[PDB]
């Protein structure tokens, strides 16, 4: 059935966006760790990092080929005008937010890159600074991809 997939996509996307925020949780703790503190172990903390960027790449990925499905369902499905209204200002939003989490993992990507070319407390610092800011933004806009996510499921009843 139809229904039955708009609530495996819409759980999974729950899971997607879970590990996600662990994978940023577990960058920031290692961030934080370096800095409190040698080549070998800025060299090491850029490796997890990249490590971490291209988990959340594969899962954006995934979300993004999940959200399209998600679309494609509730069109098909045949809602009523008003739910079928708030579910599309809630699908907007949602693709709003994915649109802000590429370009802000584009932002970090280069300058993961950049950084990787200098061997050099205060330039690190500066990159830790830009890195420090693009991570707490993620971290809000997988929040609110989670309320959002979980407004989709009461809407439709699936809860």
């Amino acid at each position: 059935m139809d229904e039955e997939r708009l609530k495996e996509i819409l759980e999974e996307l729950e899971r997607i966006i879970e590990e996600v925020k662990r994978l940023l949780e577990k960058d920031e703790r290692l961030l934080r760790e370096f800095y409190r503190r040698d080549k070998e172990e800025f060299r090491r903390v850029i490796k997890l990092d990249e490590e971490v960027m291209k988990r959340s790449e594969e899962l954006l990925k995934r979300a993004e080929e999940l959200l399209r499905e998600l679309e494609e369902l509730i069109r098909r499905i045949p809602f009523s005008e008003e739910i079928r209204r708030e579910l599309e200002e809630i699908l907007r939003r949602l693709k709003e937010l994915y649109e802000e989490a590429k370009r802000l993992m584009e932002k970090a990507k280069e300058l993961t890159k950049r950084i990787k070319k200098i061997d050099t407390e205060k330039t690190l610092r500066e990159w830790y600074e830009i890195v420090r800011e693009l991570l707490e933004r993620a971290k809000e806009i997988i929040e609110e991809i989670e309320r959002l996510l979980r407004r989709l499921l009461e809407i439709l009843g699936l809860e």
